[PDB]
């Protein structure tokens, strides 16, 4: 591959940005909004990313929470399990954990996608 | 092992159903639910999966949330994570974050299991 | 390395508890609390652990949720992401779903460390 094994990412919208770690240690790439959205006090919205993703293979994309946002709004990230044959658009699904809404300007960094490395061998099933 | 390194499945109930993946890119293996139950509003509970699992060495099973569900019904998966010298029933925790009731009929896909590959050293204490 | 690649841990405290694996299987490293706290009902708090850590190189070290606690008394992890490059201090930041408060005397584990092996690649960002 040379390095075709890596994050490939094709932005939908213009407004994308390409996701990105913020560190050498850093475990996941930045993932940003493509839009100005509100996350309701107890409820939960997808943010669009405008971007789609083909994650290297040998593994898959968990989306997970920044620590920032969990910590100081109680920002929680639900599903966030992207399978390498997503072709789609990667949406983020984040939860308002406190009792007031959370506003969400385009540009910002929303949460962090994470090449997390999984196995996919078959099911053997044991009979008796 | 040939592939004895795969996912070893058991079914305890013969209601059980195989885990499989739903794709050839799909990061998890479908698990179902071998029981009728509801997810309270705001509350959480343990699903019976009718089976028992082996994870390949190297890897522990992590239950994660499928996408659908959280979209939809807000729901959320607690817990989550078996070890590999688990050798009793897999239960899925549920949490429905919405405001109404979540049913659950017997057969039901509730989560995906990812075989998620982890590294488990011994813990080096730095004194001074 | 030797074996310079497992997991370095760097009490703060004296109190602090050294993370260790609770079973030959286990897929967590146990995380006990350094500090007597309450986990309000329906929020969340970031409980101090008093101790450091460096996980290995490929991997990071992601804060999992506890069956046990989670089974019983609706406690979840929000957030939980510990980059490599990470040289301050754990926080475990716990989420009470329950209506009732949960209370944390020193020395309990509340929490588990996984080191979750992921993969670290470039961006390859495709134009047309
Ligand atoms: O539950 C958690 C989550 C993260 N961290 C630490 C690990 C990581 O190295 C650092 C990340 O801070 P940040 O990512 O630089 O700020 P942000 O999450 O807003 O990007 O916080 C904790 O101690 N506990
Ligand atoms: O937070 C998320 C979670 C998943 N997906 C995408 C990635 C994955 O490729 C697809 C999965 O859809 P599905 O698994 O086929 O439907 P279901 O989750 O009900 O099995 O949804 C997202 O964009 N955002
Ligand atoms: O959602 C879950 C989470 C865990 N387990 C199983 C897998 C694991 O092998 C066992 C762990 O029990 P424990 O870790 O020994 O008790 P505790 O979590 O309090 O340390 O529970 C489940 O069946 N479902
Ligand atoms: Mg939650």
């Amino acid at each position: 591959s040379e390095f075709m094994s890596s994050l490939l990412v094709k932005k939908l919208v213009e407004s994308a940005t390409t996701p990105m770690r913020g560190s050498e240690g850093a475990a996941g790439y930045d993932i940003s909004s493509v839009e100005d959205v509100v996350v309701p006090a107890m409820g939960r919205i997808a943010v669009s990313t405008g971007i789609s993703i083909r994650v290297p293979d040998g593994t898959y994309g968990r989306i997970a929470p920044r620590s920032g946002l969990a910590y100081k709004y109680g920002i929680d990230v639900l599903a966030g399990v992207i399978d390498e044959d997503y072709t789609g658009e990667v949406k983020v699904i984040l939860y308002n954990t406190t009792e007031r809404d959370y506003i969400i300007k385009k540009g910002d960094r929303i949460a962090q996608l994470i090449l997390e490395q999984i196995v996919t061998p078959g099911v053997a099933v044991v009979l008796d």
